[PDB]
């Protein structure tokens, strides 16, 4: 059922709000392939034995084959196989620490269709482990058009949420968060403050009445969720606020109690995790997701790294 | 070469600024297939005679497969077949009238990888035709992440340009419009004024120094075009300005002569073409692109709809 119900009952099960990012780059794949080839396909063998690997839908005939795919012909299909197995490897090594997983679309698109097949299988894999999902795609377009992203994200990947950029207009969120022909509803996180070093330039130097753009936008987003029947239908519109923007985090949390927040920036940006950004927030702590990607995924022991953050988080939660 | 120079050359060769939108939805593909499954594969037989379809890189064998279906092997590939053949038919029927084709990424993703194969084949076919290309994808993210879009768009599809949403910042363009490790420069059109009903909330009501958002945004974009050194390299950052934004079109062509503007909104939105759009913001006219999508591709006779619009735009260019 609904995502609000999926976040609470999950954080009940595992007691954190760590969100693990899975953004594999060319180097992550090329390197997992090297290690696997020089270690008799170790983690792939692990992968290939996990229970719910059968629940993926794209190219099972190649994915679930044992690795005599080196040059037992099947040359062309190598990249597919290791890209996907790498993703499986990180999910398997870390899912016991993660409330949600956030996959950023841009990492899956630059080789063409092969990465979309990987992104599809990764989303099936998470679905079946019934683990909350986010696609970080910052979608934005006109309505007839944006419904294509909705078909992509919630029907095909079957994702539980997505990031959206609302600069074109708050109205786009109507053909993102609701399908009428289906009568289904869906959740989203709108960009409020992002972690890029020049983000102030528009989300701050721009204002409507001595209010900064991010507040207006935040205010706009949350009035659109109220306008749709999402809270009621167990879905939400929430906010992306970067981990390095502390003042703004304390602003949003007080002047918007009960909102869902998704917070990127800890690790490869770091700054202070235990500033007014994780703390200041509490009950139903699924409402403040701390995204960590590369500090886990580029760590030689992703399991270790995941626990490290799961415990730091599970300490500051007091 | 470089995009400006490609733009100039075609503009002399064909005397227009018509940009044709290639956004095929599901009704388009099914309808294309039924008419052909009726009219004896008339238009597909014509695609099969075209020089460049022998150059396409994904599923040549399928795509070139005997005009009919002869109800053989593939049912797996029927949707791919008729999607790609619909796009080739539009291009074939309309290309002599187009200064540029714009493809909207959204229409090519919601079926998973199959439509990314189509889109790839469509950019390959356009590349071989040497016809100016825009991917309308409205990309945005942080720098490390956004290089993946630049890869997809400029290396993988070999597009000439794309649409970008700069709301997060201007810094992202260093990683879109510029590739240092290849020392390549690429062109883009940033969102300035968009055609969705509520497009003013942020675009017009936000401000700094009594200037509206879309004026700072357009200014700052151009400040990065100068920082990146893109003109010197025959490339640019330009502006998306909705056809129905009469006043603002006038304003930007006034305060930023020589800028490159992309204008969508004619046909499947109202109102018309002269009405200020093309004359508000006239120049040396590859700099004012008039995008027309559905009113060409959803018309029974696309070549004729193309011609008719091409006639209108030329007439208006005095
Ligand atoms: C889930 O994907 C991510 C995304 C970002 C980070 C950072 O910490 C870097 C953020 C910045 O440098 O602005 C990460 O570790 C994983
Ligand atoms: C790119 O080709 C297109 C695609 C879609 C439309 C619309 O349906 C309305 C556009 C709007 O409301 O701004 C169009 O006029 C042209």
């Amino acid at each position: 059922m609904g995502f609000k119900v999926k976040l609470e009952k999950r954080r009940n099960a595992i007691n954190t709000c760590l969100c693990i990012g899975l953004d594999p780059d060319e180097k992550d794949i090329e390197n997992f392939m090297k290690n696997e080839k020089e270690n008799n396909y170790n983690n792939i063998k692990k992968n290939l034995k996990e229970k719910y690997i059968n629940n993926v839908s794209i190219k099972k005939d190649i994915l679930l084959k044992a690795p005599d795919n080196i040059i037992r012909e099947e040359k062309s299909e190598e990249f597919f196989y290791f890209f996907n197995h790498f993703c499986f490897y990180i999910i398997n090594e870390t899912n016991k620490y993660a409330l949600t997983f956030k996959m950023n679309f841009a990492f899956y698109i630059p080789y063409g269709s092969v990465g979309i097949d990987v992104l599809k299988n990764v989303f099936d894999y998470l679905y079946e482990l019934n683990i909350p999902t986010i696609l970080d795609m910052k979608i934005n377009d006109i309505g007839n058009t944006v419904k294509n992203y909705r078909k992509f994200i919630f029907e095909y990947l079957k994702s539980d949420s997505c990031t959206v950029n609302i600069y074109m207009g708050t109205n786009m969120l109507k053909d993102i968060c609701y399908d009428e022909e289906k009568n289904k509803y869906y959740s989203a996180f709108v960009l409020v403050k992002t972690t890029n070093p020049d983000s102030a330039i528009f989300q701050k130097n721009l204002s409507l009445d001595n209010k900064q753009a991010y507040v207006i936008m935040a205010q706009e987003a949350l009035n659109m969720s109220s306008y749709l029947n999402l809270e009621q239908n167990n879905e939400f519109i929430g906010f992306v606020v970067g981990a390095n923007s502390y003042d703004e985090m304390n602003y949003i949390r007080t002047y918007f109690p009960n909102c869902y927040i998704l917070s990127p920036g800890i690790g490869a940006q770091n700054g202070d995790l235990h500033k007014t950004l994780t703390n200041g927030y509490h009950k139903s702590y699924e409402k403040i997701l701390i995204n960590i990607g590369r500090a886990i995924t580029k760590n030689p022991y992703p399991q270790k790294a995941a626990q490290m953050y799961y415990d730091q988080i599970n300490a500051i939660l007091k």
